[PDB]
């Protein structure tokens, strides 16, 4: 097996903070904030009143009303992601190599306001009043299924679901797919639509969710007085294309991807490891997975989530794997502005993490005035900063002890 490299070729994503990657990439650099007054719920019925909803999206500029109507929100998302990425890869789908390409998409919780508003119609109509594509609708590899459709993509069609690593565990799944020979390129990354009365219920009653109804502080990661996530919203999806096939259409390439680690804490299903035991041996993976050692990593995109323990058994977890260098890398959780994304956020912040390297600025971590005792590594807090940016990782250590983390590194053949 003589492993084939990989690279990036496109990005696509709809955030809090844009409709596009770019601009979503343009307000991180510029320290925007994406949390607001909640809107898509009436914030006077819930205990949570702010969200981080993707502003002024326009489903219409994607797909027909009558398309529109049979897919939940959250594949919504993943088909305009989706969109964007392919046409920015320029790469041709055609029936030429239509089975080289596959599609790897994730979702967290998939259609969940499909399911709420299909039930009620359910308890109220009955049975038969059940639309024909209710199951279709909910079930989160739709994300990945209406993409493969889209795009005439005959490879592996698949969907990976980890809660907050579904994306990061998808992209690094395609990764491998590629690695090994399976496909020449792959439509991948995640999609998240949490943002419906039943998921503000269930992170409500877990007590996981901030309940400091200030946008400007409510997310706070790193930040001494952070107190649970933000909901947010959206899609990241990367084209990944092995590197002699980018190379031969004259691809544009942002980065390669060398290193992917997946790791469990086998702790406990909501809570943490203590210590970051779990993420500190998916970082360490990662980096071994991309023949690096810990000191050659400039940038680290972190979960970031602003919840007490996993900023702190995050900060943790990178000083057990670098050591000394831990002071001397630099980190950012880009959550801050995006609020947490779930499912989606692997994707959305893997693409942060190329455009880190591509423009040599970090996106700050915002809001961050109280430095923490305990949290006392280069967060970024604030404002943007210029760095020579040449090897990244991004972070996902979610619900459930789904621990993943992504390398990426400048691109030199």
């Amino acid at each position: 097996m003589d492993k084939r490299r990989v690279v990036v070729t496109g990005i696509g994503a709809v955030t809090p903070i844009g409709n596009d990657a770019e601009t979503s990439w343009e307000n991180a650099k510029k320290g925007v904030n994406g949390v607001a007054k909640m809107t898509r719920l009436n914030p006077d019925d819930f205990p949570v009143k702010i969200a981080a909803e993707l502003k002024d999206f326009d489903v219409e500029k994607y797909l027909e009303k009558k398309e529109a109507r049979k897919m939940d929100r959250f594949t919504h998302y993943a088909i305009a992601s989706a969109e964007m990425a392919v046409q920015d890869s320029g790469l041709v789908i055609d029936d030429s190599n239509a089975n080289r390409v596959g599609v790897w998409i994730g979702s967290g919780i998939g259609g969940m306001e499909t399911f709420e508003t299909q039930y009620e119609i359910f308890l109220n109509r009955g049975h038969r009043r059940v639309s024909p594509f209710f199951v279709p609708m909910m079930i989160p590899d739709m994300g990945s299924g209406q993409v493969s459709i889209r795009f005439g993509a005959k490879g592996i069609n698949s969907t990976t679901v980890t809660a907050c690593a579904t994306a990061t565990n998808s992209i690094g799944d395609a990764f491998k797919v590629i690695e090994r020979g399976d496909a020449d390129a792959m439509i991948t990354g995640g999609a998240e639509a949490p943002i419906t009365k039943m998921s503000l219920a269930g992170f409500t009653a877990n007590k996981a969710l901030s309940l400091n109804p200030d946008p400007e502080t409510a997310c706070r990661p790193f930040d001494k007085d952070r107190d649970g996530f933000i909901i947010g919203e959206g899609a990241g999806i990367v084209i990944l294309e092995e590197y002699e096939h980018a190379k031969a259409r004259g691809a544009k390439i942002y980065a390669e991807i060398v290193g992917y680690g997946a790791t469990g804490d086998a702790y406990h299903i909501t809570a943490p490891a203590p210590n970051g035991e779990g993420a500190a041996r998916a970082m360490k993976m990662a980096i071994d997975d991309a023949g690096l050692t810990p000191d050659k990593v400039d940038y680290i995109n972190a979960h970031g989530t602003s919840t007490p323990y996993n900023d702190e058994y995050e900060t943790q977890a990178i000083k057990t794997v670098f050591g000394e260098h831990a002071k001397k890398l630099a980190i950012s959780s880009t959550k801050s502005m995006t609020g947490h994304t779930l499912g989606a956020s692997g994707g959305i912040e893997a693409i942060f993490a190329l455009l880190t390297i591509r423009d040599n600025i970090i996106a700050p971590t915002i809001h961050l005035k109280n430095q923490d005792e305990v949290c006392d590594l280069d967060y970024v807090p604030n404002e943007a900063r210029e760095a020579n940016v040449n090897v990244v990782i991004s972070n996902s250590f979610g619900f459930g002890g789904h621990n993943a983390t992504l390398v990426f590194k400048r691109i030199e053949d």
